């Protein structure tokens, strides 16, 4: 799956739960999904966030620079389809309405946003 990726790189991801903490993950954009790994050479992704139907927007954050958000525009407060692993082996659906992401630089933010937008638009099943 991870052959011929559209982009890879480090991003920070804000965790979707009650306290919410930032975690540094290695992301791979491929097959119109964002896969993320704890460490770059990990065999198994920690999660997958399919991009189909999603949109992207810039946001400003109090603590993290170079941020954007993925969200589902079709319905407000709609949960984003996604899946992750837990250390005990559970494979669970995500519970995010938004994914806030911080890129390592303004340049990388622009590159990631452009790559994500292009991937969403190339999907032949986009907006259906």
């Amino acid at each position: 799956t991870f052959f011929n990726p559209d982009r890879e790189g480090w991003l920070l991801k804000l965790g979707g739960g009650r306290v919410k903490t930032w975690k540094r993950r290695w992301f791979i954009l491929t097959d119109n999904c964002l896969y993320y790994f704890e460490y770059t050479t990990d065999k198994e992704p920690r999660g997958i966030i399919p991009l189909e139907n999603l949109s992207i927007r810039e946001v400003e954050d109090p603590r993290k620079p170079n941020c954007f958000e993925l969200y589902n525009p079709s319905h407000k407060g709609q949960v984003i389809k996604a899946c992750k692993t837990e250390a005990d082996g559970r494979v669970v659906e995500g519970n995010h309405v938004v994914y806030r992401i911080s890129a390592p630089s303004p340049e990388e933010k622009e590159e990631w946003m452009k790559s994500i937008k292009a991937s969403i638009s190339r999907d032949p099943f986009y907006d259906m």
